RNA sequence: AAUUUCUACUAAGUGUAGAUCGCAUCCAGUAAAGCGGC
DNA sequence: GCCGCTTTACTGGATGCGTAAAGGACG
DNA sequence: CGTCCTTTATT
């Protein structure tokens, strides 16, 4: 009610409208007949081809200037960002630094005297034919003679490539923005982590990676910076940290290598170096040497068979090798060594049947030397062990024979799994012989081919479990002596089986690559700006225009040859007439008042007085230093007056300027020749004559359409159809415009009708709704699945502008902050993520009562009566495994992005529901950079897409149902949000949203904001004594079978945040803890009171004794405060959970409440009306939903011109003292 | 199991409900398999 | 499980445009 | 000389 309605008509954001066109009449046989689709096929194709050799031009005149770039004063930035204590002052002055840095690279290619001529019909027409070489390249560029402005948006995405600005696809903001502070960053890491590097690793990486021309602490020097401006030189600065691999497969270890090793090897958190982002437009080649793809499925096949037959070498590996275990008794079994890794566990089963015999064999053998009757086990004997044990190379097969009880020969039982291994090869041939055969000829693409691709991966995979078996063999050695007959036979099969690994490699890129799909390609019909604009004034110029017959709209589009068709019909008084638009726009009143009023055409017609054309030229009507008022208020009457006297804008619109005298700025002006620089209508024009220019073939024409436009639709429309309808319905006084720019594209048929999934008609269907109470559909007409793909189909793109004249103009965050202090019962929605439940939603009044919450991890829906409860949470689970397995399996992987943005969409409804509703603000997360990344497989993307979504939905927010002219409805709908530019411009507040931290949202108890602020992990014995000491009293209660300890926080360690600091708390309830290490569960529910109970007489302490605290310090056993302390533990872990159990995810207090009971979330989980919440993850919302009640409270006191300044950025000290006081 | 398109439907018979900013460019991120060092 | 190289897939954020009339070249 | 394709102007 009170506070959504003031949000209307706030800023102007566009939108796209997509419709399939229907060819009306004779309209697609003259087309066929024309070949006219074929042409603009063939265009689109070299349409990409073209732009390729732009690009070969652009990174050629890209380079000229960054090999020969160099910047100065680098170091000055470098100095002043690595400064401790910058002031307000310091800040603003490298950013002034910053700014220039950019403005040096940017000039540099606008220095350039080619720049202005990269970017017009020249660089087509004259340039890039003297640059290229090839006489094909040259014969496409000549196509293109008559279609330079198709380039347009072409050439407007490479302006952006040489823009000095802080934007995202500048080169500029490449090399300065990310790459220096990247490389500045790695420059503060590399001195605290030089100390760890070899001076051979320095050499190592100088001559292997470097070529000794240039030392590794140079590329961290502040001057050496100008070598990886290009990928030439960022390429060999990656290799520096990442290393890379040569023709012969050595991993040469870059500094990111060998830090982790010391860190690995001294148990350390050393940083690492981050990479250089590749520089803008570069075709990078690699330097790790990889083998090339398969570029077609034939070369795919005769690779197959050639290599992988009997004949083959690959399969004579294996012939040897199966003849090399067969004598294997013969050679010397300590010549034979089975290498040492994990992967060896595997190898004691293969031979006796367990796994870790020769584990626990080679411990008997360490333990007797090196344990000493005294300890019998100690952690250091036990741990040691595991220390030799992978410090040891290998096992020769007699250390293995003795490990070996009699009968059973080692050297026998390896003769038996080699023997079984290899028969299992020659039987996956049998089924793939079909593949091998030179006569096979395949029948459906490899992609499309998921059967004979399985055959392949069984092959493939049978022969690499053979070869990464024998791997272990090699024993990496090394090794004082070797029955080198053997291992020289071995090692001439075992290379060449090795050869497999680059096929098994290739093939995996080629299989598993998406299938070849024929994009839909954009019509020009035979006109490079085709349909830009829908101005009556350029409709011969573009060649298309739109036409409505009733409740019908169509798209007419005259042929080149006969541009002026629709120009010379009239009225028809008797016969069918159709409605023809009649579309005038005035756009960029700042750029078209000018460029017309100083025009060489029209400069003589105006005379301008000096005075005018001295005040555009020094900028005196723009505000600020420059600004002259009066100045201002002439060059206004200047264009007052031209316009009045320009013919083609003052018939066409209907101009009321305010008195130039009430103007504060130009900006004033232009925008009422903005507002009133728009006008659409509609004539008459006869139906028999149009129809008679389509049948003759002069003019084309389709349907608009969507399914809401059928004759047999009779529900609800979609919300862009009831745009559509608004564009040309007399009540839409310019809120809705018809903006220019559509496209129309044709996209072929993708599936065949044979194929397709059909369910017959008069045959019955299968309901799957469970809650739908009729379970079966009878249609008299067949329904066949993805029929919109089977059939070739038009698409038009019609771009729409919404409120392109804002009336209401304030700041948002401001306005929602002004009717929070002034609503007496304010509202606000709490929405949690979390990965037992995608979403959970909290609903508050301004006293903290909850009104409403439940998990969304399932869509409830009611339509009529019928119900429908989607488990989306379920639906995701199930397309992520179906992409886990696809990827394994090589198979195709499943499409999961609209899944999830369908789950949101009805989420998003959900929210905006109840924004209508309650008239609630929204709180969701203060999420930084950092948290996306998780330890288990997430969904927590949704929670993105949950943002941008609804965001994107609250910018413009409408109700289908409300009346479109009424407020909320279609041409006036909600914007409670802050524009979208994206998502790094973002504060903590945008409109209705406020994002909040998080920090004791969850582990906090609701019923009296009690939380955990005692660090119980044990140090020592005396820290646990003067732990024990710290609470008041230790006590056994024996009326309720608890044990109370009473604290008052300020005589613990930082607990300056809590607000009531006395406490009592209790060990009532159970807890949950989870295993170390079959067994059931590996997780136990603990009973506080009975282990407390357990662990006072472990240690026999009389714990009935009244105050128990100088009892148990008095004991000096360090295992009784390693436990006592962690029975603490438990008593202060409220979040109880364990991962992937449905019954599981609970809080409970160790605090009495007013009242004297426990929250227990258990106790409110079974309740369907709880007032408080019902688990872990509710309570999560309802608290975040709180801390922003908190800030409602601030807007109460604060006065409207300050309101914008309040923090609403909780302190971690404020939200204590009120979850505390609130009950 | 139809769709401008996506999702979920069959929703009373060629459809229902919700959502839907297209296009081009630059860039990055995640998952998987192989490959080398701990 | 950490580090690094590759390849395939699918996915997502940040940019530009959403223009009529002047301007020029051309048969 | 009219027609079709190119460039332009910046609250
Ligand atoms: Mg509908
Ligand atoms: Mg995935």
């Amino acid at each position: 009610m009170s506070k959504l309605e003031k949000f209307t008509n706030c800023y102007s954001l566009s939108k796209t409208l997509r419709f399939k066109a229907i060819p009306v009449g004779k309209t697609q046989e003259n087309i066929d007949n024309k070949r006219l689709l074929v042409e603009d096929e063939k265009r689109a194709e070299d349409y990409k081809g073209v732009k390729k050799l732009l690009d070969r031009y652009y990174l050629s005149f890209i380079n000229d200037v960054l090999h020969s770039i160099k910047l100065k004063n680098l170091n000055n930035y470098i100095s002043l960002f690595r400064k401790k204590t910058r002031t307000e002052k310091e800040n603003k002055e490298l950013e002034n630094l910053e700014i220039n840095l950019r403005k040096e690279i940017a000039k540099a290619f606008k220095g350039n005297e080619g720049y202005k001529s990269l970017f017009k019909k020249d660089i087509i027409e004259t340039i890039l034919p003297e640059f290229l070489d090839d006489k094909d390249e040259i014969a496409l560029v000549n196509s293109f003679n008559g279609f330079t402005t198709a380039f347009t948006g072409f050439f407007d995405n490479r302006e952006n490539m040489f823009s000095e600005e802080a934007k995202s696809t500048s080169i500029a903001f490449r090399c300065i923005n990310e790459n220096l502070t990247r490389y500045i960053s790695n420059m503060d890491i590399f001195e605290k982590v030089d100390a760890i590097f070899d001076k051979h690793e320095v050499q190592e990486i100088k001559e292997k990676i470097l070529n000794s021309d240039y030392d590794v602490e140079d590329f961290f020097e502040g001057e050496f910076f100008n070598f990886v401006l290009t990928q030439e030189g960022i390429d060999v600065y990656n290799a520096i940290i990442g290393g890379f691999v040569t023709e012969s497969g050595e991993k040469i270890k870059g500094l990111n290598e060998y830090i982790n090793l010391y860190n690995q090897k001294t148990k350390q958190k050393l940083p690492k170096f981050k990479p250089l982002y590749k520089q803008v437009l570069s075709d990078r080649e690699s330097l790790s040497f990889y083998g090339e793809g398969y570029t077609s499925d034939e070369e795919v096949l005769e690779v197959f068979r050639n290599t992988l037959n009997k004949n083959s070498e690959i399969f004579s590996s294996i012939k040897k090798l199966e003849k090399l275990f067969k004598n294997f008794d013969e050679y010397s079994s300590a010549g034979i060594f089975v290498k040492n890794g994990p992967a060896i566990s595997t190898i004691s089963k293969d031979i006796f049947g367990e796994w870790n015999v020769i584990r626990d064999k080679w411990n008997a053998e360490y333990d007797d030397i090196h344990l000493k009757k005294k300890a019998v086990v100690t952690e250091k004997y036990e741990d040691d062990r595991r220390k030799s044990f992978k410090k040891i190379g290998s096992f020769s097969l007699e250390q293995l024979q003795e490990y070996a009880d009699a009968d059973l020969s080692v050297v026998e039982k390896l003769k038996e799994i080699i023997i079984q291994k290899v028969d299992e090869i020659y039987k996956v041939y049998g089924s793939s012989e079909k593949l091998f055969d030179a006569d096979f000829v395949l029948e459906k693409s490899l992609k499309k081919n998921d059967a004979v691709v399985a055959i392949m991966k069984d092959l493939l995979d049978s022969v690499k479990s053979f070869e990464n078996y024998i791997k272990a063999f090699f024993g990496e050695g090394k090794e004082t002596n070797r029955d080198e007959s053997f291992y020289g036979d071995f090692v001439l099969a075992y290379d060449i089986l090795l050869k497999v690994d680059h096929i098994y490699d290739a093939i995996r890129n080629y299989v598993t690559q998406k299938p070849y799909s024929k994009d839909k390609f954009k019509l020009y019909f035979q006109n490079p700006q085709f349909m830009g604009g829908w101005d009556k004034d350029k409709e011969t110029d573009y060649r298309a225009t739109i036409l409505r017959y009733g409740s019908k709209y169509y798209l007419a589009i005259m042929d080149k040859k006969y541009a002026k068709c629709l120009q010379k019909i009239d009225k028809d008084d008797v016969n069918g007439n159709y409605e023809k638009i009649n579309y005038k726009l005035l756009p960029g009143p700042n750029k078209m008042l000018p460029k017309v009023f100083f025009s060489k055409k029209w400069m003589a017609y105006y005379n301008p007085s000096e005075d005018i054309q001295k005040i555009y030229k020094n900028g005196t009507f723009k505000k600020g230093d420059m600004f002259n008022l009066n100045d201002c208020h002439k060059l206004i009457d200047f264009f007052k007056d031209s316009i009045s006297r320009y013919p083609k804008w003052s018939n066409a619109y209907d101009f009321n300027f305010s008195e130039t005298e009430k103007y504060k700025d130009i900006a004033g002006f232009y925008r009422e020749v903005e507002e009133q620089g728009y006008k659409v209508s509609f004539e008459s024009a006869s139906k028999k004559e149009v129809d008679k220019l389509v049948e003759e073939g002069k003019l084309y024409m389709f349907q608009i359409y969507n399914k809401d436009f059928s004759d047999k639709s009779h529900g609800t429309p979609n919300l862009h159809t009831m745009y559509f309808k608004l564009l040309f319905d007399e009540n839409n006084h310019g809120q809705i415009r018809l903006s220019g720019g559509a496209e129309l594209f044709m996209r072929r048929a993708s599936l065949k009708k044979e194929e397709l999934v059909v369910h017959p008609a008069n045959s019955p269907i299968a309901n799957k709704n469970p809650d739908n109470p009729k379970k079966t559909t009878t249609l008299s007409y067949d329904v066949y699945k993805d029929k919109r793909f089977s059939e070739d189909q038009y698409e038009l793109h019609i771009p729409i502008a919404i409120n392109k004249c804002p009336k209401n103009i304030f700041k948002i965050n401001t306005e929602v902050r002004v009717l929070l202090k002034h609503d007496d019962n304010p509202y606000v929605i709490g929405i949690d993520r979390g990965e037992r439940n995608l979403l959970y939603i909290v609903v508050v009044d301004g006293k903290g009562n909850i009104v409403e919450q439940y998990s969304l991890n399932e869509i409830i829906n009611n339509f009529n009566g019928i119900r429908i409860k989607t488990d989306y949470h379920s639906l995701l689970d199930k397309k992520e495994k179906e992409r886990f397995e696809a990827r394994q399996n090589w198979t195709s992987i499943e499409n999961i992005k609209e899944l999830k943005a369908g789950y949101i969409s009805q989420v998003v409804h959900k929210i905006c529901e109840l924004v209508e509703k309650y008239d609630a603000v929204i709180a969701l997360e203060d999420l930084n950079s950092g948290f996306k990344n998780s330890r288990v497989k997430v969904e927590k993307q949704v929670y993105q897409k949950f943002e941008k979504m609804l965001i994107d939905k609250l910018n413009y927010m409408v109700d289908k149902k409300s009346n479109p002219c009424a407020t909320g409805g279609a041409l006036k709908g909600y914007q409670i949000t802050n524009k979208f530019e994206s998502f790094k411009s973002m504060s903590t507040q945008n409109g209705f949203i406020f994002y909040i931290p998080a920090w004791l949202t969850s582990k906090i108890d609701p019923s009296t904001g009690f939380v955990n602020l005692l660090k119980t992990k044990y140090t020592s014995i005396a820290d646990s004594k003067k732990f024990i000491s710290s609470f008041d009293r230790i006590m056994y209660v024996p009326e309720e079978d608890l044990f109370e300890f009473a604290l008052d926080y300020k005589n613990f360690s930082r607990t300056d945040a809590d607000y009531i600091k006395k406490w009592k708390l209790y060990s009532y309830g159970n807890r949950i803890r989870i295993f170390r290490n079959n067994n059931v569960f590996d997780w136990e529910e603990v009973c506080l009171t009975s282990a407390y109970k357990e662990l006072f007489n472990k240690y026999g302490i009389n714990y009935q004794q009244g105050d128990i605290r100088a009892l148990l310090c008095e004991q000096s056993d360090k295992a009784f405060y390693s436990s006592f302390m962690a029975l603490m533990s438990l008593m202060l872990q409220m979040r109880n959970s364990i991962t992937g159990r449905t019954d599981v995810d609970f809080l409970i207090s160790p605090v009495k409440n007013s009242d004297g009971i426990f929250y227990d979330s258990r106790n409110y989980e079974a309740q369907e009306n709880a007032i408080l919440p019902k688990n872990a993850d509710a309570n999560g919302a309802y608290n975040i939903a709180r801390k922003v009640l908190w800030a409602i409270g601030q807007f109460k006191k604060a006065e409207d011109e300050k309101l914008d300044k309040v923090k609403i950025a909780i302190s971690n000290k404020e939200w204590l003292e009120y979850a505390q006081t609130s009950v």
